[PDB]
C-alpha cells in the first residue's frame, strides 16, 4: 500500500545552520494573503510525505 | 518555482460512482486510532499536490 508515515520539510523562510534542528509545523505563506491557519492557495503545509 | 495549487484525492473509504463530484476535506484514518483532526501517524490528509 505504500509507506506514507515518513515526511520531510519542503519550505522555510531561510536556510538552516549546521547541526540545527527545526521541528516547527506552521503553514507556509508563499503569497500575499494571511493564511490564518488555512490550508489553501499560496498556503502550503511545510511537510510532504 | 513549482506549481502547487493543483491537488487530487488520494484516499477514500470506497470507490466513486460514475459522474460523481467529491469535495469533502476530512482527515483519513489508515489505522485503528481516531485521527481527532490531527495529520499525525496513520492519519493523512486526503489531498496531494
Amino acid at each position: 500500500g505504500g509507506n506514507y508515515n515518513y515526511r520531510y520539510r519542503l519550505f522555510r523562510k531561510s536556510n538552516l545552520k549546521p547541526f540545527e534542528r527545526d521541528i516547527s509545523t506552521e503553514i507556509y505563506q508563499a503569497g500575499s494573503t494571511p493564511c490564518n491557519g488555512v490550508q489553501g492557495f499560496n498556503c502550503y503545509f511545510p511537510l510532504q510525505s
